[PDB]
């Protein structure tokens, strides 16, 4: 497999008259090891390090909703605990659901969103981070068409490593003392070319909302961020419209390209976008770089079944064009005992090593 | 002001070079008279008849729930209501709130939806109804720039009045036996200049949805339709968002125009997306009738005075360009005794008479 | 005077085929009343606040090099103070100038910028302030060519009635974290047509400086501002040079505009830079306004009497193309007694209302 | 490495499609023998030579400024010592560090500015000087883009060999009788393409300066020239930016060379202008040519590793676009004993001695 799926992603980055666009998610920040440990716990870490820091009784009304899920959701997630929330406060919920809670709601859903801040608050440390070897490579070449990023994270890594290498973006907001989220620059789409493109799906951490004029201004991270939603907010002081346009708008362009890194499928909206785009556009790629196994990813199986612009490619096997086929024989390991063949090209790290290695 | 709006207004419809919009309220359904009564007793209607169906009893819940609305919402809504379930429904609402109907809120919104549906199910008498006259003003020249109807409405009688007098259209589905919603040739945009374009906003009562496959189709009126939610459904089984992305790229087109007739501007999102197209394209024009008073329209008010390409126009005042003008001196009523000034114009009938008057 | 120059300036500020610029001095920030107070002191301010708040007491070394530069320099400035010291404290100055304080000179300065950094940390009040007008002049009308402005302040005001009112800017930097200052893009000049620029000339209080990699980046104002030189910093750790070549390109353009509101010519690197645009293109035009009498701006008559297309406009008389007039016999003053014929439009309350009157 | 390096520069200094410059400081002259002794005694000379005019006693102000700074800086030169002197006359430095000499400052700085310009006043001895050679390669083939030369030297000697082998140029200056400096002529940037362009970066022994207007002018070599600085005078009576500005624009120009020959990289606002252009500039190619060893060049190791398109090439290794080598196994020395591999290319002789084989 190794051999010509690495040629043919070569050819297709190399070239500078296709656009190319990345998705990053939980697993390029858990990719950087720091004291033999993960960076950031990711989504289920922002999970079970909520629900053991509110210990193990059961009069808290966080483990009473927890318990109250796994009824009917086998797997929740900090994502929906913190949906169900908003759902409760959007009403004056004072029923025997929320008999414990009259107005405690609002301080656990504060609470929560300070650990959050508190957890995704870091820095990129030294300058051999795989962020910094992305940001090397995009500003390595010229391209005649710009490079695109969507993250569905928090963090501010990326904006680092693009900062610290003089790279130029725009990530939609303009300004300098709070910067107001410019929505005409976005669809007039004329900017130089030389830019970069940064959208943050799912807002970021030095968003903030002013209620007086109820209005969204980029500014820095204080104490209470009212954009942390995982795309959960009102309708269009919220931007997650216009970055959902602009990827739809982008996945359109003919001989699109997008490479999925750290994703799991597990959001319906993104992949019903996705598919949206590449039904619309026939020319659109998509070559979806799995982590974990392939049996762990049925949304991912779905999807690569119902379109055959999809180049999946997993640790085991790969779908290429709804057609599912697997390693073929090669010495991928050279111990005898235990002949597990791996791709183990798929990490972050060594996706950021071979985009450092094209573009020498 | 009769002279010189209505001559202006004369010259900018008679023109083919420019793009022609209108938004359809319940004022144009409520204007056909019937037996000496409103055909559709409008939003209101649907509010107290519903009310009044359900009788005086405090222990049905629709009742205890328009009280508690009564405390947060001074004038609740039939919309309002019809979301305020929705959201009890997306939840187990197993609470106090909900004690009373552990089950029993799905029967009750089941009814309200029947309900609507019976009350909304009626056709154009005879051929003299002003729907009648717009689709002939419509049919009457041919127009380089097409001619677009946004309904926030949920009869067919503008389709009735449409197909009776063979004007093309394209309403966004596309097929013979379960139309499906055909995304691709809405953004293809490039459709014959003579088909015209009638977007359903807030949905219609022939749109169905199968859960099987959770796919939307417009079909004929059945028991019980999924797709009556006034702006409130999931996200992207959802036509919503794609009608107000048309809404959005026609209001971008230069030298646009759009005339709204019977509308409150009551919703928040009609008016936030009216705003960001204005503030867009300082070219496109708001002609905005109003049959009520201006001293009704609080909404209408501010959204004049915060843009300059809004000649609001209303039975007593103007706003015409951020400046509010009065009528002149001039004998408007015949009679000595209450000389009101009022512009009788603004009706949904004067309106047609007015279209079918410029067509001849 | 008032009508020809008058109507002679609505004239060319009308047009869309010429560039506009402006320069804002202090005379802006100060002509903003508050509590029948000027908001800021201006330049003159920052020296006397400063001299009242060491005291009277001579033991201070502020105090004694204030004396001693009025030995050399008759009206020493707050600017001249802030390079004097920072002269001193780039060589190891341990004489007798410097003995009373061996290494109190560093604290002593610190204590200056916290002072400065308090009295210019202010906002503005309310939606009147003439910087909203020209804001709203700015935005109102779609203008082929860019408006530029440069300032000499260190304020945010301008900044923040250019994001109320949502006017995109390109003020150098490029960023969201903390943003880099982005040059490539500064000589690439193809930036959107309908964005601003906005050039601090002297820096700003949100510029800071990291010694571990001696780079510059905006911000948010902290304890400590690295880049408040009033023109006295390193060589190119110094955005200074690159507005500085901005504003030299920007008047070789051919039919330029420039209007200095506020402006005292009491700079030498600025007058002299003007002087070699001038030379440079004969085309481009100077519309100075002073609020100050003629007779106490003696630069502004040498500028004047030097060049030819430097139409200096003050209070009494002007000079237009090397050529000195006064006012013409007019009923500029109702009263008979004190009948001073004074140029009262040239305030920057008046001058931001003459531009709100040719927006409407 | 010979073979192939030299054959590389062959073949981009042969062709006429690229613009050619040149960077030459103390190395070129000190190249030259005469009386079997270096003709100028470089920047290190004319810091040992002051140190000795002035003897050793300590008593003299030269000395003592000496052992002061050599407290701070571990090797100071010349450049650093007449700054030191320049920012003391600045301030009327009448304390203990100047105390030995209220007034001597003066007389000690024009006493080192007589000797500097007493041992830089020298002539071309003969025509087999490498000048003469250089200027013979310029006149040699006609080039579509012109050869531009960067001096950090105060002789005319480049001058003396350009006009004795009738090359045209132009430094800047026009006119006969005291030439004043022309800056229009400098960014209107349309010269005869068979002119060359001489900049003298830190100034030269024939500027002069009258202060009865502050103007500037190039002459011929009087009593007291006040334009010897390296890079250190008023702001712009001082055409140093003007020099840094024209070759900023140069070194944006594509498909741009330059070759540094007799240039340590000692110069902090040479190597940042230097990685500003070639950053701005990917085209843009430095051929460093060291005639010291790698080793005592760290600021070129870092110049080298921290950009790719700058080709550092010395006596023993060499930077080949941010990777290092050494020379391969080759015959360099005949001798069997100290086979030490040095690219005796690299003098300044032997330089000149291969432009003139190129040219033949």
């Amino acid at each position: 497999d190794t051999t010509q799926q690495l040629s043919l992603l070569k050819h297709v980055l190399s070239e500078d008259k296709r656009p190319i666009a990345f998705i990053i998610a939980a697993g390029c920040p858990v990719s950087i090891r720091h004291n033999d440990a993960p960076l950031i716990p990711d989504v289920a870490g922002l999970t079970r390090k909520i629900s053991d820091s509110f210990g193990g009784n059961p009069d808290s009304l966080l483990m009473k909703i927890i318990q109250n899920l796994k009824t009917t959701i086998p797997n929740p997630t900090i994502e929906d605990i913190l949906s169900y929330i908003r759902l409760l406060q959007q009403i004056p919920m004072s029923g025997k659901i929320h008999d414990v809670e009259n107005s405690v709601i609002n301080a656990l859903e504060e609470s929560i969103c300070e650990l959050i801040e508190e957890e995704v608050n870091v820095d990129l440390p030294g300058n051999a981070t795989p962020y910094h070897k992305i940001a090397a490579w995009i500003n390595s070449i010229n391209r005649e068409h710009q490079v695109e990023i969507f993250t569905t994270n928090y963090d501010l890594l990326m904006e680092q490593a693009l900062e610290e290498l003089n790279v130029p973006y725009f990530d939609g907001f303009v300004g300098s003392k709070r910067a107001f989220f410019d929505i005409r620059t976005i669809e007039e789409n004329k900017l130089p070319s030389r830019w970069s493109k940064l959208w943050k799906l799912h807002g970021s951490i030095n968003w903030q909302l002013d209620k007086q004029t109820q209005t969204i201004w980029r500014g820095t991270p204080s104490k209470g961020c009212s954009l942390i939603h995982p795309s959960h907010l009102k309708y269009d002081k919220m931007p997650y419209l216009v970055m959902m346009d602009q990827l739809k708008l982008f996945l359109n362009q003919p001989s699109a390209i997008l490479i999925t890194c750290g994703y799991s499928y597990k959001d319906q909206h993104i992949n019903e976008v996705l598919s949206q785009g590449l039904q619309t556009n026939p020319n659109a790629l998509i070559y979806g770089l799995q982590y974990d196994v392939l049996e762990n990813y049925q949304e991912a199986k779905d999807m690569a079944l119902k379109r055959s612009n999809l180049i999946l490619l997993a640790k085991d096997r790969a779908i290429i064009g709804k057609k599912e086929g697997e390693w073929k024989p090669d010495p991928q390991s050279s111990q005898d005992n235990d002949p597990l063949l791996f791709f183990k090209l798929g990490d972050f790290q060594h996706l950021a090593s071979f985009l450092e290695e094209i573009s020498q």
